C-alpha cells in the first residue's frame, strides 16, 4: 500500500512559508475529499535532521541560512524558512526511508520536489533540495537511481548536485526558451566527468498537449529504463505544466502527465513521488489528487465533492482540466532531433 508522507502541523508548516498560500491544505484536502486517504499508509514525516541536511548542502550554507531564519547574498537570499526546509527536506527523507525498509513500493510527499537548490546556494524559491536528500537517503540501499523531473522547469540543483557521478542518471523534460528560468538544460548538457551522458535533458517548447508529451517522454523513459536499469526512481512532478497555469506555457492536462507515471509505475521500482512548482491552487490539487488516484488505479468521480475548499473550483466545479486553445510551438523535426541527440548520448551509458 502507498505511503502517503502527512500530518495536520506538516500541511500547516507548508502553507506558513509556502511562496503559494494554502497550497499544501487544498492538495490534501481534495485528496480527502474523494477518500484516498484511507487507501494509503499515512506516515507523519520526521523534521530532517542537519547532519541529513548536511548529506548534500554545506554547513556554511546550513549554518547561515539557520541564523537569518531566527551576507545573505553569497548564498542566493525570511523568518521560519529553516524549518520549513527542514520539514520538507524530512517529508522527503522519511518517503526514501520508507522505501529502504519496504514498507511501500510508491511514497508520496506533495509538498516536495524543490529542485533548484543548490549544495551553498539557494535559488528559484528553494532553499533546501529535498530531492537530493531524498536521493542521497536511496543510495543507503538502491546502486542505480534514476530521477525524472518533469516540472515546467529545469531540475538544475539535482543535475548538478549527480552531475559527476554514474549512480544517478536525472532526466528532465522542460520548457528551454533564451530568458526562461534557470536557463539550463539543452539537450547538449550531458554531465560532466565520470557523470558524462547520465544528465538527460529534453528542451520543449510551449503550447506542448499531452499525446506530444507522453510520446516524448515515453520514447526517451523508454531507452534510458533499457540502458541505465534503475533500482530505485524519484520522480517530480510540479503542476506547472498544466493547462491554466499563471506561467501559460506547457498546455498539458493531468492525464497526460498520468500516463508518463503510470509508465513509471509499470517497472515494479521503488518510487518515490514528488511534487513541484504549481501556481494554479486549484488545478494543483486537481492534478495531485488525480495523479493519486492514478498510483491506487482508481477512477474517479468527475464532479468536485464537497468540501472546505470547494467553491475554488469554479467556473466548472469539476475534476478535468481543458487544454487551453493556443498553438504548439514544438517542431516535429526538433524534437526528433533531440530524441536523436539523446539515443546518441544512452548509447555511450
Ligand atoms: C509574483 N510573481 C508573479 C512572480 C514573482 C517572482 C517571479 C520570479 O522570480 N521568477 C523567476 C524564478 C522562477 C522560479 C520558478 C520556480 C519553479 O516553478 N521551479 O520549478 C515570477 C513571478
Ligand atoms: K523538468
Ligand atoms: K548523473
Ligand atoms: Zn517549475
Amino acid at each position: 500500500v502507498p505511503v502517503y508522507i502527512y500530518s495536520p502541523e506538516y500541511v500547516s508548516m507548508c502553507d506558513s512559508l509556502a511562496k503559494i498560500p494554502k497550497r499544501a491544505s487544498m492538495v490534501h484536502s481534495l485528496i480527502e475529499a474523494y477518500a484516498l486517504h484511507k487507501q494509503m499508509r499515512i506516515v507523519k514525516p520526521k523534521v530532517a535532521s542537519m547532519e541529513e541536511m548536511a548529506t548534500f548542502h554545506t554547513d556554511a550554507y546550513l549554518q547561515h541560512l539557520q541564523k537569518v531564519s531566527q551576507d545573505s547574498i553569497e548564498y542566493g537570499l525570511t523568518e521560519g524558512i529553516f524549518d520549513y526546509a527542514a520539514a520538507i527536506g524530512g517529508a522527503t527523507i522519511t518517503a526514501a526511508q520508507c522505501l529502504i525498509d519496504g514498507m511501500c513500493k510508491v511514497a508520496i510527499n506533495w509538498s516536495g520536489g524543490w529542485h533548484h537548490a543548490k549544495k551553498d546556494e539557494a535559488s528559484g524559491f528553494c532553499y533546501l533540495n529535498d530531492a537530493v536528500l531524498g536521493i542521497l537517503r536511496l543510495r543507503r540501499k538502491f546502486e542505480r537511481i534514476l530521477y525524472v523531473d518533469l516540472d515546467l522547469h529545469h531540475g538544475d540543483g539535482v543535475e548538478d548536485a549527480f552531475s559527476f557521478t554514474s549512480k544517478v542518471m536525472t532526466v528532465s523534460l522542460h520548457k528551454f526558451s533564451p530568458g526562461f528560468f534557470p536557463g539550463t538544460g539543452d539537450v547538449s548538457d550531458v554531465g560532466l566527468g565520470k557523470g558524462r551522458y547520465y544528465s538527460v535533458n529534453v528542451p520543449i517548447q510551449d503550447g506542448i498537449q499531452d499525446e506530444k508529451y507522453y510520446q516524448i517522454c515515453e520514447s526517451v523513459l523508454k531507452e534510458v529504463y533499457q540502458a541505465f536499469n534503475p533500482k530505485a526512481v524519484v520522480l517530480q512532478l510540479g503542476a506547472d505544466t498544466i493547462a491554466g497555469d499563471p506561467m501559460c506555457s506547457f498546455n498539458m492536462t493531468p492525464v497526460g502527465i498520468g500516463k508518463c507515471l503510470k509508465y513509471i509505475l509499470q517497472w515494479q521500482l521503488a518510487t518515490l513521488i514528488l511534487g513541484g512548482g504549481a501556481y494554479n491552487l486549484a488545478n494543483t490539487a486537481r492534478c495531485w489528487t488525480y495523479l493519486t488516484g492514478v498510483i491506487l488505479g482508481k477512477t474517479l468521480s468527475s464532479e468536485i465533492p464537497d468540501h472546505e475548499f470547494f467553491t475554488a473550483y469554479g467556473p466548472d466545479y469539476v475534476l478535468e482540466i481543458t487544454p487551453s486553445c493556443r498553438p504548439d510551438r514544438n517542431e516535429p523535426h526538433r524534437i526528433q532531433q533531440i530524441l536523436n541527440y539523446i539515443k546518441g548520448n544512452l548509447k555511450h551509458v
